[PDB]
């Protein structure tokens, strides 16, 4: 089973891709990447989602130009075999949320990837990365 | 060529289906029906759009603050990379009731040129707002053709 969580944005989208092994009840992080959806966001989203052929897609619940992406994905995976689930954002002011997410990320990712240093060196801004990672985790917590 | 114009609404959706013959430069109305998208709007929209297998789909432009852009972009994703083109068109002044009145007048007087089935269309559907809207939207698209 392949899981695709997506922090949705135009200038700063991000996606985390997990592999779910129901046999071993374990979870392995495959890849988190920062994307760009400013030039033909439709084709960019289709590409980025179908790249790894996911079994389930997790979208962050958000008048914003991102609900169009939510429903574009919903229509794009409707007649397919991929389930699209929209989840709530994974307290305080809205500005504190990104800091809490980055802390939880930098402290929780080491259990899943073993590739922490290169992820931190490649991507300096950890907002959307942390958001997608925590969104995927919050979905999979309901599974186990 | 089959053209599908869609007046978008949850409790009051409507769709007009035209047949476009580029050879004869003529246009024939096939069917206009009022739909219901209150129970699983996703399945309802997929059903109503794939019903006649259209070559092009015409969608009404809606603001992001309206609960209908979700239907717009659901359709866009639903027909993406397919052989059906999805085009969003502008609404075909004053109050919404004056807009609907002008649309109903243009509809009730212009449909007879295309369907020959005016009397039964008027007898079946009493409220003509969204029906007229979808018909005029399809016409406004084909005028560009």
């Amino acid at each position: 089973m392949i899981i695709c969580s997506v922090d949705i944005g135009i200038k700063n989208p991000a996606y985390a891709i997990f592999n779910y092994d129901n046999t071993s009840n374990t979870i392995k992080l495959i890849a988190i990447e920062k994307s760009d959806w400013t030039k033909n966001w439709e084709r960019s989203v289709a590409r980025d989602l179908t790249r790894y052929n996911p079994d389930v897609v997790i979208l962050e619940k958000q008048a914003s130009p991102n609900s169009k992406i939510i429903y574009f994905i919903k229509g794009f995976f409707y007649n397919s075999n991929t389930k699209v689930i929209v989840r709530n954002p994974t307290g305080g002011s809205y500005r504190n949320r990104a800091a809490a997410s980055i802390d939880v990320f930098i402290q929780k990712i080491s259990e899943y990837t073993d590739y922490k240093n290169d992820i931190l060196n490649k991507y300096t801004k950890l907002d959307d990365i942390a958001n997608s990672f925590n969104l995927g985790l919050s979905y999979m917590e309901s599974l186990l």
